């Protein structure tokens, strides 16, 4: 539901109405602790599926645009492939 | 699966109708890279659920008891809680 308080409306190409979800591509297990830290810090939480190849990817459950933006921008810092949903 | 040349099935806690699954309790994110390696090495593979508190746990996919036995003892080496299915 809507928890209020947090409002975000920064100038940029910030499109209205999305799912506010981010899915990543399979990345190396050693980056996992730090990305979990981001999700925890951004209070997003995600399910990290380990693939048999020895890589994992997370799917982050819906949050706000402000938390969303920072999380995807993080994956962008890592140069990882991701999906904004 | 049926891949042949795999003689690795040393005795373990052989309980009837076991699922051969091990789920852990919420543990620290920095140990996640190591445990993901263990799963990948022990050919188990798992889903790591991150909690909002900043801890994660894995649910491992069914494997042989000889593989999982070492994995559960690994969790014990770490002093983490787990369940053997």
């Amino acid at each position: 539901g809507s928890i209020q308080k947090v409002k975000n409306g920064n100038v940029a190409t910030t499109s209205p109405t999305k799912q506010n979800i981010i899915q990543s591509g399979a990345f190396s297990p050693y980056e996992t602790p730090d990305v979990m830290g981001a999700l925890t810090s951004l209070k997003m939480t995600a399910d990290f599926i380990l693939q048999s190849d020895g890589l994992t990817y997370f799917i982050s459950k819906p949050t706000s645009d402000a938390q969303l933006k920072a999380m995807k921008e993080y994956l962008d810092r890592k140069g990882w492939w991701y999906e904004v949903k």
